[PDB]
């Protein structure tokens, strides 16, 4: 196992001094980086030095202190948005808004400074491939339109306002890239990733479903309507809710035509119905013995048909980005974001080099495992059962002729006697 | 029981149940409660609800009475292994859930001093919807138009507030997400992991049998509310054999180890690969064999 992980990675002065799992990576070969021997190296290299001056150092330059470390600064960014969000703001920020603004523009500096590290264009293509930093890079941009509008007369602040409430739910929801890390978890998220694309087919029909009731009842009452604009929501709006248990019980078949004296109060005359109206209800129930027990159930099924598949197919995937991960992380400073100014001021391995005897000694037991591994690959090709069974039939057929040959020869020395 | 110089390392076993700890945590509870409670009028309340939350415990505690039941405790044990992906489950619900109710407690609410009642209304209402209530009056209130109701004067409502069409919209995406999609993730998981857990719940159980049967074997006769008496009176499972039964038992086990032997060595001798693998041998020796003959054949043919 030991030589095994140090011929993982050691430089060759012949391929570009690159180790082999760079050369894994690039070839995408999962298989290679989901084997034991590799696990436990990126896990090695995770712990950095402590694998359980120089104190501190060995602590500090680690990655996975590093990682805590931005999550911390990660988790307090976000605790000052919400109480940003909640509590009232005057004219001008607080002290807690240009904090959160400040943490948030260095972000982005790093994000450029990432695409920085005349090729510009391959970087981007490269840079495209992470569908996260897409988001973020998005969720900055309108998190700067709304603090550039928020500074205005007051018709301009609460629109500014409702942008920072809406652009929060993307922040909130960035921990699951954070949760990746965990072994469980990653590719929990990987298969909910996956899942949507059934969802969407699912939704699509159920859309159709409600949009033909919404329309239907909508037509069947209020005949003397002007099209005005609420007709559009009042054809999605009930509807939709009715498939998570609420059924509006008390506008079902309403009463119409009657008389209805109530109590505490004068006889009231109801209008006369209208026509057609016992076809709403029929309708509403068809509706629903479709959309909650048809549908939703065909959904469960293909989830579990599809599971198992999603589940390997997600844990061989995260295997594979755990490098990813461990380098990125190797490589950022360690101060986090909120404080990268300093480090960027300062701005304006993963692999060990290796004796020449212990490059021969890595030589030669690469040579002794190649050997071994065709004499066993041969050793278990020649006692098949098949090649065991062709051998003998030749054999005894080869015998049969060589007897009869013999017998008539014999039959020659007879004579001879 | 724990006392039935090693104290330690029977506390170390003891710790192995882990119904013992909660036992003795709800003890400790209920001890306080029983304190707190005979005191003056502000603590004897606060003594009657330490009871009411304690009782849930020991109306829970009946598990590990039905434990005895064949079907019953296999069931215990699934339910307490699917915890774990309950937990995962729960941990990605709260996200989200926290996500929609600071949403929508900033969209609304503009000036409003920031107190404690925020943190509750974020978790309050959200949690619910998972259950089917979805508070139809409050959705989208008609907030700025003319009401004039009935019996009453004319009122005019206030001309709503910027932004408050964006409400709804992220209240259905939240609904599609929480309670289409997740849970049905859970039922799936729960059919794949179901099997495994039966049968390693079904050995398990058959294994903690054994000690069920010693416990309760060593046990005084009277229940707990009447072992003072016994416990005054404090301050098998093998059976003895003789000679020649122990010299039989000896030698039935040696005719049963010499008659497993035998068998094992006539299964391996009938399997296909052995007779495949001899017959091949044969067949070459044999080759080899005839050749040798064929070649001294030819010789005879030039001595006659
Ligand atoms: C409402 C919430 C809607 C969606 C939240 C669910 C998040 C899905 C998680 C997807 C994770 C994932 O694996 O896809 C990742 C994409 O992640 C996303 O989908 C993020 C999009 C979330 C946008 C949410 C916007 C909220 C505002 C409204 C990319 O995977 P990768 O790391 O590049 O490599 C994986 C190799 N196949
Ligand atoms: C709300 C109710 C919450 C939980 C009730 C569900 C009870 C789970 C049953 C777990 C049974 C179980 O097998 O775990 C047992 C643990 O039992 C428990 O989880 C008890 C904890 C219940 C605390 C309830 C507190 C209620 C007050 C609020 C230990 O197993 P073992 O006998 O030591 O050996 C088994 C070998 N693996
Ligand atoms: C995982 C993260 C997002 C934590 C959860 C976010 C918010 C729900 C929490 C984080 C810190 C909390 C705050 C911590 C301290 C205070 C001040 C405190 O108000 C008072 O001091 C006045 C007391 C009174 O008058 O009653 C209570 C609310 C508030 C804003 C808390 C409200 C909810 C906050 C913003
Ligand atoms: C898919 C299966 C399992 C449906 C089971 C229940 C339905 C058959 C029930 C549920 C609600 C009922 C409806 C509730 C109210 C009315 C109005 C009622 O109108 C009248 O009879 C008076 C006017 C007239 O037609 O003369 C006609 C039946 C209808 C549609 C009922 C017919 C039967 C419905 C659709
Ligand atoms: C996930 C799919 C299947 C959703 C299917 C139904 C939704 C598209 C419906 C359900 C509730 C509807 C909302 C109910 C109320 C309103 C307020 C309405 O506000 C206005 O148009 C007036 C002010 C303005 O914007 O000019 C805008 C649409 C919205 C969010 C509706 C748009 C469409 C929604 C989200
Ligand atoms: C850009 C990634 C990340 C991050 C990702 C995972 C863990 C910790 C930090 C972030 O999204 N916000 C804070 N700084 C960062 O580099």
């Amino acid at each position: 196992e030991q030589l095994a992980m140090k011929l993982l990675t050691y430089e060759l002065k012949n391929w570009s001094n690159a180790t082999c799992l760079q050369l894994a990576v690039a070839a995408k070969h999962r298989d290679f980086i989901a084997h034991t021997c590799s696990q436990m190296l990126l896990t090695d290299m995770w712990m950095g030095r402590l694998r359980m001056g120089r104190k501190i150092y060995e602590f500090y330059n680690a990655p996975i202190v590093k990682f805590w470390f931005y999550t911390l600064a990660y988790i307090g960014y976000l605790m000052l948005f919400n109480y940003i969000v909640l509590v009232k703001m005057e004219r001008w920020p607080s002290t807690q808004e240009w904090i959160v603004i400040s943490y948030i523009f260095t972000l982005g500096i790093e994000k450029m400074r990432e695409i920085l590290m005349g090729k510009l264009l391959q970087k981007v293509k490269v840079w495209l491939q992470e569908y996260w930093n897409v988001t973020d890079l998005i969720a900055i941009l309108l998190f700067s339109v709304g603090m550039i509008l928020r500074l205005q007369d007051q018709p301009f602040r609460s629109d500014g306002r409702v942008i920072y409430c809406v652009n929060i739910i993307y922040w909130y929801i960035r921990l699951l890239d954070i949760f990746g890390v965990n072994k469980y978890l990653g590719p929990y998220v990987m298969m909910i990733g996956k899942m949507m694309i059934d969802m969407m087919y699912f939704v699509i029909i159920m859309l159709v479903v409600l949009m033909s009731f919404g329309v239907a009842r909508q037509a069947i009452l209020f005949p003397n309507e002007e099209p005005s604009w609420k007709l559009a929501k009042n054809i999605f709006y009930m509807p939709y809710w009715m498939i998570y248990g609420e059924v509006f019980a008390d506008q079902i078949d309403p009463p119409c035509g009657q008389n209805e004296t109530r109590e505490d109060g004068k006889t009231i005359q109801l209008p006369p119905c209208k026509t057609g109206a016992w076809i709403v209800p029929a309708i509403m129930a068809c509706y629903l013995l479709v959309a909650n027990i048809l549908l939703v159930n065909l959904l469960i099924a293909v989830f579990n048909n599809t599971f198992f598949e999603v589940k390997s197919i997600s844990n061989q995937v995260w295997k594979f980005q755990r490098y990813q991960l461990i380098m990125t992380f190797h490589e950022r400073p360690v101060l986090p974001p909120p404080l990268i100014i300093f480090s960027h001021m300062t701005m304006i391995g993963l692999k060990l080099f290796i004796t020449d005897d212990e490059l021969k000694k890595v030589h030669d037991f690469e040579e002794q495992c190649i050997e071994e591994y065709f004499r066993e690959k041969d050793d278990r090709f020649n006692s098949s059962n098949d090649e065991r069974i062709r051998v003998t039939s030749e054999r005894v057929e080869n015998m049969s002729m060589r007897l009869e040959e013999v017998n008539e020869r014999e039959h020659s020395m007879k004579a001879s006697l």
